[PDB]
DNA sequence: ATTATGACGCT
DNA sequence: AGCGTCATA
C-alpha cells in the first residue's frame, strides 16, 4: 500500500513528427500541401518503393511499402515526391538535415532523447516544477490545452470529435486539484501545456506539424502519442492504464511487436497487455528472463524506469544499398565501385559530422548480405578507421570481405551479393 | 524486389 | 567481437 512505488515520479513527453518525409517535400513545394501524396525511392521498378504518406493518401489505403503503381490503384490522383539520389543510390540528407532544425527547437524547452529521424523523447520534470512555481496555485485553463486529449474521458454523462475532446478535457481539468505541487495528475497537465508551447513553436520555426503523447514514462509517452494523429497531443495518466491496457493487444506496446511479444501471448495463452497483472514477477521472469520478466510485471502496471538519454546526435553514420533480385553484384568490379560510391558519401556525412559536433569516428563496421540468406546481414566485420578517405575505407572494406568471395576466379564474384553496409561507429571527441 | 537506416541485447 | 531483435522514414 504505502510503499508502492506507482512510477509518476517523471513526466516524460515522446514528441513524433506527422508523416515526416512527405512534411518536408510539401513544405519545399506548395503544390504537394493538402493533397494525398507520397515520398517514394527509385522509380523504375513498380513506381518506387512508398516510405511516406499523407493522411489524405491514407484515406485511400495508400501505405509504406507500397509500390507507387500499386498505390496509384488506390488512388489515382496520388502525388509523389522523390527521394534524392547521389551517387547511384538513395540520399537522405534533405531529411537528416530537416530533422535536426525540429531537434534544434525542441532542446530549448529540456533534454532530449533521439529516438530516430522524426521523434524525440522529452524530460519535462525540471520544466515542470518550473512552470509550477511561477502559476503559484493558478488553475489552468483549458485555453493553454487546445490540441491535447485526455485518454479515458469523457466518461459518465459529443456528436462530433473536437466536442468530445473538450468534453474529455473539462472533466480532467474540472477535477484537478492545482493545490498540490505534488499531484501526478498535475504535473502531467503542466507537461502538456509545455508541450503544447513546443509544438507551437516547431510549427512556426518549421512549418512541419507533430504529435505528441505525455505521460509518466517512455513507453506510456509513445503509446499516448499515437492515440491522437495527426496534429494532436495525448496526456496518459497513471489512472488510465487500466481500462486503456484491459484492450490493448500486447503487439502494440514498445518492443512487445515482434518475436518477444509472439511469446508472451503464445505462452501465457493471453491477448491484451493488462492481462499480465494475473502473473507473479516470478513467473514472468521464468519464462522470458529475469529482465524481461520484471520489466513485464511493472510494465503492465503502467510502471516503466528507461530513462530519456541525454543525447541528441546520432551514435552511429551509415551507407547501405540492397541490390535485390537480377542486379545482384556478381564481379569484383562491381563491388569495389559501389563500396566506393557508399565511401564517399560516408565521408562527405563524416566530414560535417565533424565540423558540426567536434567529434571523429574511429572504427569502420562493414556488413553484406549473399544471395540466398533471408537475414538482414550475413556478415559483418570492422576495421579501423583512421582517416576521412573514401578510398581508403572502401580499399579496407573490400579487404575485411574479401576473403567471402567463393568464386575460385578472381574476377567473379560469388555467391553474388545483395547487400552492402559501411558503418561509422565509435566516436571520441575531437 | 520495400529500402535505408539506427539503437541496443546476448554471448 | 559478431550476431540478433526491434524500431522508424
Ligand atoms: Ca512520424
Ligand atoms: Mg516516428
Ligand atoms: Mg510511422
Amino acid at each position: 500500500g504505502p510503499h508502492m512505488a506507482t512510477g509518476q515520479d517523471r513526466v516524460v513527453a515522446l514528441v513524433d513528427m506527422d508523416c515526416f518525409f512527405v512534411q518536408v517535400e510539401q513544405r519545399q513545394n506548395p503544390h504537394l500541401r493538402n493533397k494525398p501524396c507520397a515520398v517514394v525511392q527509385y522509380k523504375s521498378w513498380k513506381g518506387g518503393g512508398i516510405i511516406a504518406v499523407s493522411y489524405e493518401a491514407r484515406a485511400f489505403g495508400v501505405t509504406r511499402s507500397m509500390w507507387a503503381d500499386d498505390a496509384k490503384k488506390l488512388c489515382p490522383d496520388l502525388l509523389l515526391a522523390q527521394v534524392r539520389e547521389s551517387r547511384g543510390k538513395a540520399n537522405l540528407t534533405k531529411y537528416r538535415e530537416a530533422s535536426v532544425e525540429v531537434m534544434e527547437i525542441m532542446s530549448r524547452f529540456a533534454v532530449i532523447e533521439r529516438a530516430s529521424i522524426d521523434e524525440a523523447y522529452v524530460d519535462l520534470t525540471s520544466a515542470v516544477q518550473e512552470r509550477l512555481q511561477k502559476l503559484q496555485g493558478q488553475p489552468i485553463s483549458a485555453d493553454l490545452l487546445p490540441s491535447t486529449y485526455i485518454e479515458g474521458l469523457p466518461q459518465g454523462p459529443t456528436v462530433q470529435k473536437e466536442g468530445m475532446r473538450k468534453q474529455g478535457l473539462f472533466q480532467w481539468l474540472d477535477s484537478l486539484q492545482i493545490d498540490n505541487l505534488t499531484s501526478p495528475d498535475l504535473q502531467l497537465t503542466v507537461g502538456a501545456v509545455i508541450v503544447e508551447e513546443m509544438r507551437a513553436a516547431i510549427e512556426r520555426e518549421t512549418g512541419f506539424q507533430c504529435s505528441a503523447g505525455i505521460s509518466h514514462n517512455k513507453v506510456l509517452a509513445k503509446l499516448a502519442c499515437g492515440l491522437n494523429k495527426p496534429n494532436r497531443q495525448t496526456l496518459v495518466s497513471h489512472g488510465s492504464v487500466p481500462q486503456l491496457f484491459s484492450q490493448m493487444p500486447i503487439r502494440k506496446i514498445r518492443s512487445l511487436g515482434g518475436k518477444l511479444g509472439a511469446s508472451v501471448i503464445e505462452i501465457l495463452g493471453i491477448e491484451y497487455m493488462g492481462e499480465l497483472t494475473q502473473f507473479t514477477e516470478s513467473q514472468l521472469q521464468s519464462h522470458f528472463g529475469e529482465k524481461n520478466g520484471s520489466w513485464l510485471y511493472a510494465m503492465c502496471r503502467g510502471i516503466e524506469h528507461d530513462p530519456v538519454k541525454p543525447r541528441q546526435l546520432p551514435k552511429t553514420i551509415g551507407c547501405s544499398k540492397n541490390f535485390p533480385g537480377k542486379t545482384a553484384l556478381a564481379t569484383r568490379e562491381q563491388v569495389q565501385w559501389w563500396l566506393l560510391q557508399l565511401a564517399q558519401e560516408l565521408e562527405e556525412r563524416l566530414t560535417k559530422d565533424r565540423n558540426d559536433n567536434d567529434r571523429v569516428a574511429t572504427q569502420l563496421v562493414v556488413s553484406i548480405r549473399v544471395q540466398g540468406d533471408k537475414r538482414l546481414s550475413s556478415l559483418r566485420r570492422c576495421c579501423a578507421l583512421t582517416r576521412y578517405d573514401a578510398h581508403k575505407m572502401s580499399h579496407d572494406a573490400f579487404t575485411v570481405i574479401k576473403n567471402c568471395n567463393t568464386s575460385g576466379i578472381q574476377t567473379e564474384w560469388s555467391p553474388p551479393l545483395t547487400m552492402l553496409f559501411l558503418c561509422a561507429t565509435k566516436f571520441s571527441a575531437s
